[PDB]
């Protein structure tokens, strides 16, 4: 089974010039423990923009060129990067946009965070059809002195 996880602001956006302009800890918490012990796998440009490899996970990078960096896998394709995952219960695709695109097609589960929160951007999550997906989770939280807006946990199942 694949899963997509993913923290999108208002109009979808979920970074700005390889960053994640925002700041809220317990969305970060929400990412650690729905991944932890599975593999990830994510893009060179995210890759780059989180700088180190994600401890208790196996980190799987696509990229069309030679890996720089033998703490991760990397691979070359989308059909790699699934194989080299071997036989788990679930596989965490972590972006960034265009890794997201070309997974949403192969997932049965979106782990999703709403942020009430304006971001200009320059990547956005994939337009998915609502009819597709189902909810089956969602909790929401108000702002709070550790983190500064408002958000939604959300998992949704391929109906
Ligand atoms: N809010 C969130 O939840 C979230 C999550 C993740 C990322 N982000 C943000 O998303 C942005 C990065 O997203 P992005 O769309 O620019 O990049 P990306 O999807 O992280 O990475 C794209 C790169 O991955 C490689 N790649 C992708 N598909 C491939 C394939 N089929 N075969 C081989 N290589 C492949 C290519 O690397 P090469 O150029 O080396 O071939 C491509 O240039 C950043 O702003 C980051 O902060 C946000
Ligand atoms: N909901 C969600 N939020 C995100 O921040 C997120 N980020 C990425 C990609 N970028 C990042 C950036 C930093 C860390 C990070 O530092 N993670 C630690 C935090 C542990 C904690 O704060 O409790 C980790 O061990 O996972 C992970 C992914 C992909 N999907 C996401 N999905
Ligand atoms: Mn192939
Ligand atoms: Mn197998
Ligand atoms: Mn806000």
């Amino acid at each position: 089974m694949i899963s997509l996880i993913a923290a999108l602001a208002v109009d979808r956006v979920i970074g700005m010039e390889n960053a994640m302009p925002w700041n809220l800890p317990a969305d970060l918490a929400w990412f650690k423990r729905n991944t932890l012990n599975k593999p990830v796998i994510m893009g060179r440009h995210t890759w780059e923009s989180i700088g180190r490899p994600l401890p208790g996970r196996k980190n799987i990078i696509l990229s069309s060129q030679p890996g720089t960096d033998d703490r991760v896998t990397w691979v070359k394709s989308v059909d790699e990067a699934i194989a080299a995952c071997g036989d788990v219960p679930e596989i965490m695709v972590i972006g960034g946009g265009r890794v997201y695109e070309q997974f949403l097609p192969k997932a049965q589960k979106l782990y999703l965070t709403h942020i009430d929160a304006e971001v200009e951007g320059d990547t956005h999550f994939p337009d998915y059809e609502p009819d597709d997906w189902e909810s089956v989770f969602s909790e929401f939280h108000d702002a709070d002195a550790q983190n500064s807006h408002s958000y939604c946990f959300e998992i949704l199942e391929r109906r």
